[PDB]
């Protein structure tokens, strides 16, 4: 019993974190095989950040301008190139701790673990979701750029996020490991803002199933609804639309608990229209949306890595 | 910016997790140097759990009755002994991944990371706090016994908890790494229950300071309180008494934000009276109590967003 915001074990990722320094800028890099990946803004001064020409800034750098430190060992940079908003530094040593990995681009609503890092050293691990507005509600300070997000499947690490910046509302923006931003953001210090966000409906339903599995059933009722009527109510409360794919994905949970997905949608409609009336669900007074259906099944089954 | 329930990176602990089996019973063990530590109830069948005589059960076992598996390698047990509610199995190989470590017994209110494990394999990591009633609100299934709790301040792992059982309310009980239970619990299937729990006042105050550091002050008020009048109110809401030690511990957060501890206590008294009126503090609609003053200093910026 119990239900916690749980991250994947971070060990396989800790063995890949290094420190990258270019002049006065020090940030984190990810060392896989003989390449270190890091945000391309490592080559920028504060003035360059106002309107950078990354190719022009990069041509003025030699391999020796990049100082890469893995623990207490200096790695020799033997090549450099840019891929979108990521800098790839070829080093003369393959990381002996390189795990089995893939680079994957995730969709809004998907969750992942973040290994927050400073000066190439891991400081903490926490669970995040890619918001519908393509930001993440992380916990990051200056020096955290280059920290990565990931999931694990069996023995394979799927890297999905690299940290680049913090927006004025204190939320975070970054790229996939191919340097493509999530959201309409750019790696420049120009006026940028998080758009209006929405709640991830399929995840709230998954968390209501987790509550039922754990014994919280007060919110259940005799009613059901249709997908169309439910989506009219979701649009009204700034919830994302629920699709037939989301209904199908929740199938196993509907079968285990005996509560149909549209039966749980009727519980969610009543919760939106009435509130909790002083009650809590899994120790929360808000409807939680950062657990996917897969996260709920995994935590309630004890899958190991 | 931001404020999350943040665990320590689990790598140093993952490299210590092993599987321990005695007959049909299997659970997790912690392998440090040449010793594997695990709950002593690995020597019990379900039929032994009501009134187990651990000394009588253990004397009937040889070293070779204990099967220890580290990854896909079988370790050889060359000695065994019981210390309180833990079993210590001496093995013929020192763990090459043993980190720098210490065993620390913590007090209620303290937080730690848990590496949930099954069959010697890590499944996830999360933050926990030792409740005032000496239980932890973990997330554990059958097979999780032997999973540990720890902190990693300054590169040394401080192991503080080893998981033993789940109480009828779904909360968890366990021991320090010397096998001494936290709370009045025993490793028996006899009727046991968590006592009435309370909210960790010093941690709620630390989290209110985290919110001020992160740029929010909506909950503050023009009032102050004496420590005794604050305790008289807080106890009516089932909050733990705030001591002068807790006031002293909050000194650094008070200095960083410019809000005296007793002035933050007045804010907390008002929040307990009024609720949040549709507002949230650090993304929560409830007053959070599983962040210590030390955790706030660890995670938050050293510069308040004024
Ligand atoms: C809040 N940011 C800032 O004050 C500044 N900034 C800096 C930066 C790099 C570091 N960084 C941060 C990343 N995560 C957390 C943070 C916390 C507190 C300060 C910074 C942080 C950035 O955002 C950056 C990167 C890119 Cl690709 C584009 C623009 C910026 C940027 O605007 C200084 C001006
Ligand atoms: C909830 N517990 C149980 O149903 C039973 N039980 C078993 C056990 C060992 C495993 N275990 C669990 C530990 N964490 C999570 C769990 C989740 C779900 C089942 C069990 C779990 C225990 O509690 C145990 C150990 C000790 Cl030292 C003392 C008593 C017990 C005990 O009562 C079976 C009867
Ligand atoms: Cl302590």
């Amino acid at each position: 019993s119990g239900f916690r915001k749980m991250a994947f074990p971070s060990g396989k990722v800790e063995g890949c974190m290094v420190q990258v320094t270019c002049g006065t800028t020090t940030l984190n890099g990810l060392w896989l095989d003989d390449v270190v990946y890091c945000p391309r803004h490592v080559i920028c001064t504060s003035e360059d950040m106002l309107n950078p020409n990354y190719e022009d800034l990069l041509i003025r750098k030699s391999n020796h301008n990049f100082l890469v430190q893995a623990g207490n060992v200096q790695l020799r940079v033997i090549g450099h190139s840019m891929q979108n908003c990521v800098l790839k530094l070829k080093v003369d040593t393959a990381n002996p701790k390189t795990p089995k990995y893939k680079f994957v681009r995730i969709q809004p609503g998907q969750t992942f673990s973040v290994l927050a890092c400073y000066n190439g050293s891991p400081s903490g691990v926490y669970q995040c979701a890619m918001r519908p507005n393509f930001t993440i509600k992380g916990s990051f300070l200056n020096g955290s750029c280059g920290s990565v997000g990931f999931n694990i499947d069996y023995d394979c690490v799927s890297f999905c996020y690299m940290h680049h910046m913090e927006l004025p509302t204190g939320v975070h923006a970054g790229t996939d490991l191919e340097g493509n931003f999530y959201g309409p953001f750019v790696d420049r210090q120009t006026a940028q803002a998080a758009g209006t966000d929405t709640t991830i409906t399929v995840n709230v339903l998954a968390w209501l199933y987790a509550a039922v599995i754990n014994g919280d059933r007060w919110f259940l009722n005799r009613f059901t609804t249709t997908l169309n009527d439910f989506n009219l109510v979701a649009m009204k409360y700034n919830y994302e639309p629920l699709t037939q794919d989301h209904v199908d994905i929740l199938g196993p949970l509907s079968a285990q608990t005996g509560i149909a997905v549209l039966d749980m949608c009727a519980s969610l409609k009543e919760l939106l229209q009435n509130g909790m009336n002083g009650r809590t669900i899994l120790g929360s007074a808000l409807l939680e949306d950062e657990f996917t259906p897969f996260d709920v099944v995994r935590q309630c089954s004890g899958v190991t890595f």
